[PDB]
């Protein structure tokens, strides 16, 4: 293998985000010119929090990711007080600006991006890995505009969790518990988001939010399209073991035969063209 990396390799640049144990900074690397996303921790600030096992399973869990609708883990290595992965770079940032940007998807658009996650999810699962804070903030968008699923500090390889309100699972507020269907859950606001241009619980405060998350209180916009309403209606479903994509309901076999995706050719999704937005 190359020899250890090290900061010296690189010249570091703008700050692309930051976490509540990290800063994700934009680096090109001197001898290639190449471009990464190096997200860096502070080792003490780590110890002090006891987030040890859940950085180190972070970085167990990247380094498994072989796919291109997810983030890759180049390389890791650190100085006396902070850690540092390698990522790639997903120049367009989050799936959330376009929302914003535009407002909403068309349904070519909403049908494409859609396609791209559940495949994306199909291959997640079934390495025995959930996310458990999927959105549109973690979905990011690379120089072709295809998906790269980024961020997982949070992630459980097959209850200590609870990641954004708006796409927390009823399951999460009433067990503790998490699995497959959390991330299903996820995918189904994600879809209403990209449609409606807007998550399905809002409300004033988080109290508020969960209230709503546990009635399936929402409700869709009359333009809403019929199939893709359809799809959602069959994702965001009160018992965990009824949501189109789990192993109860037979797996993504199903779940990518809804008429949603009729058009939809699954084995090459990365190799085409994004539809513009
Ligand atoms: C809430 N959104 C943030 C956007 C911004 O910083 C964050 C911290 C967040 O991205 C999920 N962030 C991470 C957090 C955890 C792991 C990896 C990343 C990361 C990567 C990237 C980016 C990024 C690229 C372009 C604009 C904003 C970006 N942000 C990130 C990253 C990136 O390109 N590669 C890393 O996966």
């Amino acid at each position: 293998q190359p020899r250890k990396k090290r900061p010296e390799d690189f010249k570091f640049g703008k700050i692309l985000g930051e976490g509540s144990f990290s800063t994700v900074v934009l680096a090109r690397e001197l001898a290639t010119s190449r471009e990464y996303a190096i997200k860096i921790l502070e080792k003490r600030h780590i110890i002090k929090e006891n987030k040890v096992p859940y950085v180190t399973r972070e970085r167990d869990v990247m380094s498994r990711l072989d796919h291109p609708f997810f983030v890759k883990l180049y390389f890791t290595f650190q100085d006396d007080e902070k850690l540092y992965f390698g990522l790639s770079y997903a120049k367009n940032g989050e799936l959330l600006k376009y929302i914003r940007k535009i407002g909403s998807f068309d349904e070519t658009c909403t049908r494409f991006y859609t396609a791209e996650i559940v495949s994306a999810l199909e291959y997640l699962h079934g390495k025995g890995i959930i996310h458990r804070d999927l959105k549109p903030e973690n979905i990011l968008l690379n120089e072709d505009m295809h998906i790269q699923i980024t961020d997982f500090g949070t992630a459980k390889v097959l209850n200590s969790f609870v990641g954004t309100a708006q796409y927390v699972s009823p399951e999460l507020l009433t067990e503790k518990s998490a699995c497959k269907s959390s991330d299903l859950w996820a995918l189904g606001c994600i879809i209403y988001q990209l449609v409606a241009g807007l998550p399905p619980f809002r409300a004033g405060n988080e109290y508020l939010i969960f209230q709503k998350i546990i009635k399936l209180e929402y409700d869709f916009p009359e333009k809403f399209f019929p199939k893709a309403r359809d799809l959602v209606e069959k994702l965001l479903v009160l018992d965990a073991t009824k949501r189109l994509g789990c192993e109860e309901m037979e797996g993504y076999g199903p779940l990518k035969a809804h008429p949603f995706f009729e058009s939809v050719t699954w084995e090459n999704l990365h190799q085409q063209t994004p539809p513009k937005l």
